[PDB]
């Protein structure tokens, strides 16, 4: 798996992809990185732009839990490895309550936060 210094690297690298398609700030993409979600469209569609560079969405636009599940086995240190998947697995519902794909991705990255803020991280 990854070191910590080589997952933030790589989170670091698709936050470079990422934001410049969208009007989010170093603030916002800090804080969302600390478990903290500002309320702008801007910043639910950049979570959508990661999730889709991290392989972790399906064609019609909804998470594909399997492939994210897959995702954590190959790239997470193994001390954030059973608690992310664990969080995914609670989290799976939370998607299916938004019709619009940046809502689904950004209230899942939501919930994988509020499961456990100590172990979250995002890009
Ligand atoms: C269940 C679940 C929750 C959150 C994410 C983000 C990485 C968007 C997933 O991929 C899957
Ligand atoms: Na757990
Ligand atoms: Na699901």
């Amino acid at each position: 798996a990854m070191t910590r210094k080589q997952l933030i690297n790589s989170m670091d690298m698709m936050r470079s992809a990422c934001a410049p398609k969208f009007k989010v700030s170093t603030e916002m993409l800090d804080n969302l990185r600390g478990g903290i979600f500002a309320e702008d469209r801007e910043l639910k569609c950049y979570t959508m732009c990661i999730a889709q560079m991290a392989g972790t969405m399906n064609k019609k636009g909804e998470i594909n839990v399997q492939k994210t599940l897959a995702q954590m086995d190959a790239m997470l240190p193994p001390d954030m490895r059973d608690k992310a998947k664990e969080a995914i697995h609670s989290c799976r519902d939370v998607q299916g309550r938004y019709k619009d794909s940046c809502d689904k991705t950004f209230y899942s990255t939501k919930c994988l936060a509020e499961y456990d803020r100590d172990v979250f991280l995002f890009p």
